[PDB]
């Protein structure tokens, strides 16, 4: 599939081509629906003005598209793709948050002295999980200020690939590989509405991040 979300987060509409029509599902030339992946959970939005119910990648790379009325889809059709934008677009500041927060962690900690243990995200907020021993809350304070005066100074996202791993570096710190949809400047992630430490075992501490 041609992955256009790769090409321009941006892009909230498009057109395409209807190649296959499996199991309750379509298969498009090309397509701006995000497929869940890197912690990032798939796009909603409609084709043709159906509600699209899941977006996933098949064993070969390829997204298809699950859809709630499939009567009205045949092999060849050009669809209209459109992005529930409002999902979108939150969904890439909480994650271009993550690893602004993943950097903010390596200046403060220092990198190498902590490890992500795991991430991921909703629409409501992000999760970090790190392993680092020290109890988090007494860095929360500072932590919040260097992110947020990162936010006020603002920097590029870019991006790059290495192979199959597609890597993304805020300004010029670390770079982080991983899929999934970004913004296209850290001023655009906002301040931290709230960031939540939580113990989830030995040396392992839950981060959860909510944006304004
Ligand atoms: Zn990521
Ligand atoms: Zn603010």
């Amino acid at each position: 599939t041609r992955l256009l979300y790769y090409e321009d987060a941006y892009l909230k509409e498009a057109k395409a081509k209807v190649l296959e029509v499996k199991d309750n599902a379509l298969l498009l030339d090309q397509t701006i629906f995000y497929p869940t992946g890197g912690g990032q959970p798939h796009d909603r939005g409609w084709i043709n003005g159906v509600e699209v119910l899941d977006v996933y990648k098949d064993e070969e790379g390829n997204v298809w598209h699950v859809v709630k009325e499939l009567e009205k889809f045949k092999p060849g059709d050009e669809v209209e793709l459109k992005l529930d934008w409002e999902y979108r677009y939150k969904l890439m500041r909480i994650h271009s948050a993550l690893h602004l927060l993943e950097n903010v962690l390596d200046q403060i900690l220092g990198k190498g002295n902590w490890e992500v243990v795991g991430s991921g995200m909703t629409h409501e907020k992000g999760r970090l999980d790190v392993g680092y021993p020290e109890n988090l809350n007494a860095y929360k304070e500072k932590i919040i200020e260097l992110f947020n005066r990162y936010v006020d100074e603002g920097g590029e996202i870019k991006i790059w690939w290495e192979g199959e791993k597609r890597y993304t570096q805020i300004r010029d710190f670390d770079p982080i590989p991983c899929g999934g949809t970004h913004v296209k400047d850290i001023r655009e992630i906002g301040h931290i509405k709230k960031l939540k430490r939580s113990s989830i075992g030995r040396g392992k501490q839950r981060l959860e991040i909510w944006l304004e």
